[PDB]
């Protein structure tokens, strides 16, 4: 059955799942040469497969020479993307492998079920959650690396750092999609708050900025903020005449 945010909670017990986002998979630019012509041209692209209890971020990165002689890359993509995740699933001892795979968008279902045929006891579901994972390459150090591939690379990052260490999965994966959203939102606004005062750092491996428990509490509140200040410059709303309750509402992004 669809994942809603009725049995959400099960995303934090211990079966193994993964979410599966397949929005980057193919991207393009488009640019307009002198002469006028507008050139289509495919960047690298990538799957975010996200375990989000232990936070590990299989990032198989599409490189632009997959899409070599293909036609109609767009559906090529959703085939590639449940190869790849396929692929990753038989990789992995079967004490690690999923018991449940969550695609993001429900036109994964049938490639993915398709892929997954042989694996009888690995449940293939559709979700009614708004996520915003498509926002992972506003995440420099993910974007970078994407880029950076001259090949075909499967790269492995926990895209909690080391929370974990102080906060449980959901905490994390709280952090994880309020940051994601307000990136989505205004991406030049959430950097400028990660990025914070001259005595913040970052570690050379990590994804997010090396913050204290009381110090991501102000940081969350700057993300919310940011995301009800657009709320409310968007659809001319006074958000300090909203309730508490709608406030959340808004900030949680499931319309």
């Amino acid at each position: 059955g669809a994942m809603n945010s009725s049995n959400y909670a099960e995303l934090f017990n211990n079966d193994i799942k993964l979410f599966v986002d397949d929005t980057n998979v193919y991207r393009v630019t488009v640019h307009k040469t002198f002469e006028g012509n507008v050139a289509t041209k495919a960047i690298n692209g990538c799957i975010f497969t996200l375990n989000p209890k232990t936070g590990h971020l299989f990032l198989k990165i599409i490189h632009t020479s997959v899409w070599a002689g293909q036609k109609r890359l767009s559906q090529l993509a959703k085939w590639k993307t449940a190869e790849e995740v396929s692929a990753l699933v038989r990789s992995l001892p079967k004490e690690e492998q999923p018991k449940q795979i969550i695609v993001t968008r429900k036109a994964m279902l049938d490639p993915l079920e398709v892929h997954m045929l042989d694996f009888p006891n690995i449940a293939i579901r559709p979700t009614e959650l708004r996520l915003p994972f498509s926002a992972a390459m506003s995440i420099d150090k993910l974007s970078d690396v994407v880029m950076k591939a001259t090949e075909p690379q499967m790269v492995l990052f926990n895209i909690y750092d080391d929370w974990l260490d102080r906060i449980s999965s959901y905490t994390a994966f709280s952090r994880l999609t309020l940051l994601l959203r307000a990136l989505k939102t205004n991406e030049e606004s959430a950097k400028m708050i990660l990025l914070s005062d001259p005595t913040i750092t970052i570690k050379s491996y990590h994804l997010w900025p090396s913050f204290t428990d009381e110090q991501w509490i102000t940081i969350e509140s700057q993300m919310r903020d940011l995301i009800l200040t657009e709320y409310g410059r968007k659809y001319n709303v006074n958000i300090s005449a909203l309730t508490q309750t709608e406030i959340k509402d808004i900030i949680l992004g499931q319309n």
